[PDB]
């Protein structure tokens, strides 16, 4: 979720994770990816 994503060093994005990050979980009721 958003809380764990952000607290653990990630960001919530709806579409693509930028280069040198990867999908690790989700945010916003699962509609977005947590990119770390």
């Amino acid at each position: 979720d958003h809380y764990n994503c952000v607290s653990s060093g990630g960001q919530c994005l709806y579409s693509a994770c930028p280069i040198f990050t990867k999908i690790q979980g989700t945010c916003y009721r699962g509609a977005a990816k947590c990119c770390k």
